[PDB]
């Protein structure tokens, strides 16, 4: 394999790990965000500002036709297909809806309002993940309204958190996100756009963390934002038994670079607070917040993640790239090694404190330090991931370049 019929050349140089090939399958798209495959293996793409588009594939995974499945200018990121193949869920910043779906024609009908009231203008994506282990359940993310959204200390804020809803008991008129119907799976999660599940059905989420981090040292604010805090994954466990795991936001953050803490011995993965004073101290965080399972580099902006299939026991993560770092970093897809327990729970191979060097590049730009999150990007910016059912093809969207790629084994 070299390329797909009729497909454009890539907008930017693209490097993929030895053993794989990459090529565009689509270009000229409108802000492609979340992507998935339906039960016929068709590609569905949220083109933010246009709607959900559907694309039939050939034997090589290349596109043979394109249509508009949902004509809607508000759906902005989230998409998932129910395991039955006959229902889809997609969301605006404010509302999650379902549609009846016919994969034979890629046709969505009978829009139904599920969950309401979620809008904010700061973190406005509403990731959807339908549980495969419990197909009546679905999770929705609402990120913080601001860098440091103090009300998110409370679950009932409705932000920086993931709730799980029982579709099969959901009122047909739909319900507010903050309601008894939305069981809090995790809160204190600043912006957890990527959500997936392991073979045991545990929900794993990944986070975009704090901007412009500082640390108070001797009553003076020390800028530590270049290399802190870490981006990070949480294992939120069983969505049929939600218990409101607290991830530490808006007070507690995760160390990436210990050297920045000149008066406090830290290791990667430890908690820190910016002021380390009052109630919400480093020690308070250790007693009251649950640690992540793995780290990724500051500001790299994970937006999706997916486990490998078949023989592959890795985690794959789309890093959209930074804006709040110089030089910039991310703008890639990475691989995190892991393993499954006897009952199917995924964990990383590296200990948390050793995880800074555990991950590897899969798909990269020419030079991440030449990319930018301000002005022209000069780079593709990964958003969404999905594996083909055979585990042989990994699709990757890039919103700002209008592209979807195929990575082929
Ligand atoms: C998975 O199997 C393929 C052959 O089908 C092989 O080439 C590859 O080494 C295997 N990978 C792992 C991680 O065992
Ligand atoms: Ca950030």
């Amino acid at each position: 394999f070299v390329s797909c019929p009729g497909a454009p050349q890539p907008r930017y140089q693209m490097n993929v790990a030895n053993g794989f090939r990459v090529a565009p399958v689509l270009g000229g798209l409108t802000m492609p965000r979340g992507i998935t495959l339906d039960t016929r293996g068709n590609l569905l793409v949220v083109e933010r500002g246009r709607g959900l588009t559907g694309h039939t594939l050939d034997a090589n995974g290349c596109v043979t036709s394109s249509k508009v499945v949902i004509q809607d200018t508000q759906i902005n990121h989230g998409i998932d297909v129910h395991p039955s193949g006959r229902r889809i869920i997609a969301s605006s910043g404010d509302i999650a809806w379902s549609w009846d779906y016919d994969p034979a024609t890629m046709t969505a009908t009978n829009r139904r309002t599920l969950v309401t009231g979620m809008n904010n203008f700061y973190h406005f994506t509403r990731t959807v993940h339908i549980s495969r282990k419990y197909p009546n359940l679905f999770a929705l993310n609402v990120g913080s309204d601001g860098n440091i959204d103090v009300p998110t200390r409370q679950q009932n804020s409705g932000r920086a958190q993931i709730r799980v809803f029982d579709y099969d008991q959901l009122p047909q008129n739909g319900v507010p996100f903050v309601s008894q119907y939305g069981r809090v799976l995790g809160y204190g999660l600043r912006n957890d756009v990527g959500i997936t599940e392991d073979r045991a059905g545990n929900i794993h989420s990944i986070e975009n963390s704090l901007d412009n981090a500082y640390r108070m040292v001797n009553g003076q604010r020390r800028d530590i934002h270049t290399n802190n805090p870490a981006e990070k994954v949480y294992n939120l466990g069983d969505p049929s038994n939600p218990r409101a795991i607290f991830g530490g936001y808006p007070d507690c953050y995760t160390v990436w670079e210990p050297s920045d803490f000149t008066d406090s011995p830290k290791q990667p993965g430890d908690w820190f607070t910016q002021d380390n004073s009052g109630q919400y101290t480093d020690a308070w965080c250790n007693a009251n917040a649950v640690k992540p399972t793995l780290l990724l580099p500051p500001h790299t902006a994970p937006l999706d993640m997916k486990f490998g299939l078949g023989n592959d026991t890795n985690l794959y993560v789309a890093l959209h790239g930074s804006w709040n770092r110089q030089p910039p970093q991310g703008y890639k897809v990475v691989v995190v090694p892991g393993q499954y327990s006897a009952s199917g729970e995924w964990s990383p191979t590296a200990p948390l404190a050793q995880s800074r060097t555990a991950w590897s590049d899969l798909l990269t730009n020419r030079n991440e330090n030449q990319c930018s999150g301000f002005g022209n990007a000069n780079c593709f910016r990964p958003v969404g991931l999905v594996w083909s059912a055979d585990g042989q093809n990994l699709y990757v969207s890039s919103d700002t370049s209008g592209e979807v790629f195929i990575i082929k084994r």
